[PDB]
């Protein structure tokens, strides 16, 4: 549904700097969570926006994620 690109995928059609400046994380964490092995899925709005979903049978999570509560 919408732009679901992948993390990986997504980086091949467009480039590894920009789908690191698109999450807002570091170009290093992001060769990792993808040279590694994960399965992501980011949902862009196609107006450029970007919905990072992760998928790791167990947990999903956006990354980067959020919780004001114990910190």
């Amino acid at each position: 549904m919408e732009q679901r690109i992948t993390l990986k995928d997504y980086a091949m059609r467009f480039g590894q700097t920009k789908t690191a400046k698109d999450l807002g994380v570091y170009q290093s964490a992001i060769n990792k969570a993808i040279h590694a092995g994960r399965k992501i899925f980011l949902t862009i709005n196609a107006d450029g926006s970007v919905y990072a979903e992760e998928v790791k049978d167990g947990e999903v999570k956006p990354f980067p994620s959020n919780k004001k509560t114990t910190a």
